[PDB]
């Protein structure tokens, strides 16, 4: 409400927005990449057309690589991801735990 409490609350809904904003990158990045694998998968097989087959094939893989490449700069990698969101749901039960202990000290008196 006032004071540290109100910092420590503004902390948590920052974080909890973080936690929010981070799922909806993933699914950003993860949408372009499964299109993509779709097109793959969705390439015709026929001998006759084997030359354009195998050159679009190429190219998406790379687009696909790029993406990953781009994913990786913003996010690190799957195990960075899981790291963070573990220490923003850490810290977020940490200032639960705090603000409800705060406000009994001031209850208190």
């Amino acid at each position: 409400s006032t004071g540290y409490l109100e910092e420590l609350e503004k902390e948590r809904s920052l974080l909890l927005a973080d936690l929010d904003k981070e799922e909806k990158e993933k699914d950003w990045y993860y949408a372009q990449l499964q299109n993509l694998t779709k097109r793959i998968d969705s390439l015709p097989l026929t001998e006759n057309f084997s030359l354009q087959t195998d050159m679009t094939r190429r190219q998406l893989e790379y687009e696909a690589r790029q993406i990953r490449v781009a994913m990786e700069e913003q996010l690190g990698t799957c195990q960075d991801m899981e790291k963070r969101a573990q220490r923003r749901i850490a810290r977020i039960q940490q200032i639960e735990k705090d603000i409800l202990r705060i406000r009994q000290l001031l209850q208190s008196q």
